């Protein structure tokens, strides 16, 4: 951010501040399971209020409602409640994020007002697609958001890889990076400058279509890569002709698997894929469970939701060799006890590695929740609010949310 406006240089006195945050927090049984991402924005929010901001209007997405209002499933209302406790101030929640009624709520607020808008992705104009997109409405959506403040702050590190309307399209004269954006970028700048080697990337989780497309460039930066979680099945189906049942599979990514493996070979990147699994008869906490290996395949109508013990051993071996690790994506559905062992075991190993001097970086809305669940947040080097955003920094890219900020 050396050439970007940041919040420490933004005059907020008497100003309405419209602020993009990443409040895309994990939810289970409808409750917030980790408030990490909300707590992480509090320093910027408090700074604005302590320095005389007239208001702070907070906007985020939650999940992927795909441009349709889904207040039953993906409302940010619970976040407003949580933010109250964390701030020490009350926060007014609006049931939309644009236009007439929201614009009036934000036009001239009482001094010190904190306002949280509803899920930006209830409108197809945020992402620009759903559910297909339309330029004049996209422009109009961005215009509306811009009226909600006099100055703009982006503290949404976790979303900074998304060139979405709220992230790159707000038109106000001063667009400043917040303190979380600064903290995260500064950490990664230093950690990625001259990594300790071997440098291992651990890629798991879900969102396989997105994550598989990051591997090509990551292969130029790391010395080893664990490909686990939901992403492994695309690789195993292609490379081993493994039956994968109903496990996550990315048709598009499947087409580049062999090219990625070629490139890993060319670059001397050792790829560790799982070799065994805990299977489920459906995507449910209380599914019937089984075991499978790559040789056995996964039966029809069953899905692999965790790696098995033989995979955990191979993952542990990669971790023991590492002097630096970036981990994004649990290696199983760790939210459900039946499918949590692989991720706990990997967590144990990553903690052990830190203790003997490994630089260990865990990132993501869900992967950071692994740290919270097993009480390891202060037992690794850094826990980032960014998952994909962090992987994009590892690739060596500028994040669109940062690029869109005002130059100094
Ligand atoms: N084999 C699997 N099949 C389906 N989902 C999985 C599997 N392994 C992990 N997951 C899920 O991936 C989800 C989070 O992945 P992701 O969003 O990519 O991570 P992060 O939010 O840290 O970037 C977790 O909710 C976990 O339940
Ligand atoms: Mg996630």
């Amino acid at each position: 951010l050396s050439n970007k406006l940041t919040l420490d240089k933004l005059d907020v006195k008497g100003k309405r501040v419209v602020m993009r945050v990443d409040f895309n927090v994990p939810m289970k049984n409808n409750q917030i399971t980790n408030n990490q991402r909300i707590k992480a924005a509090v320093p910027s929010i408090k700074f604005c209020l302590d320095n005389g901001a007239k208001s702070v209007v907070l906007m985020s997405h939650l999940g992927r409602p795909d441009g349709v209002p889904m207040p039953d499933k993906y409302s940010l209302e619970p976040v407003a409640v949580e933010l109250k406790s964390l701030l020490g101030k009350d926060v007014l929640f609006l049931k939309d994020c644009v236009g007439p009624e929201v614009e009036k709520a934000c036009a001239n607020p009482a001094a010190g007002s904190v306002i949280l808008l509803e899920n930006l992705r209830f409108h197809v104009e945020e992402e620009g697609k759903g559910k297909k997109a339309e330029p004049a409405k996209i422009e109009a959506f961005r215009a509306s958001l811009s009226k909600l403040g006099d100055v703009y702050v982006n503290d949404a590190f976790g979303t900074a890889h998304r060139a979405h309307s709220s992230m790159v399209g707000v038109n106000l004269p001063q667009k400043a990076g917040g303190f979380l954006m600064k903290k995260e970028l500064n950490y990664f700048a230093k950690a990625l400058e001259s990594p300790e080697r071997p440098f291992l990337a651990i890629l798991g989780g879900a969102k396989v279509a997105d994550k598989i497309q990051l591997i090509n460039n990551m292969l130029d930066k790391v010395n080893e890569m664990i490909i686990g979680g939901g992403m492994a099945f695309t690789f195993l189906k292609v490379l081993n002709n493994m039956e994968i049942g109903t496990s996550l599979f990315d048709e598009e990514g499947a087409k580049i698997v062999k090219d990625l493996m070629s490139k890993a070979e060319k670059n001397g990147v050792k790829i560790t894929l799982p070799v065994d699994f805990v299977t489920a008869d459906k995507f449910d906490e209380n599914a019937k469970t089984g075991q499978a290996t790559v040789a056995s395949g996964i039966p029809a109508g069953w899905m692999g939701l965790d790696c098995g013990p033989e995979s955990s051993k191979k993952y542990a071996e990669a971790v023991t060799r590492a002097k630096q690790i970036v981990w994004n994506g649990p290696v199983g559905v760790f939210e459900w006890e039946a499918f949590a062992r692989g991720t706990k075991a990997l967590m144990d190993e990553v903690v052990k590695a830190t203790s003997r001097g490994c630089i260990t970086i865990i990132g993501g809305g869900d992967t950071a929740t692994c740290c919270a669940k097993w009480n390891t947040e202060d037992k690794v080097s850094h826990v980032s609010t960014g998952g994909g955003a962090s992987l994009e920094l590892l690739e060596g890219k500028v994040l669109p949310g940062v690029d869109a900020l005002s130059n100094i």
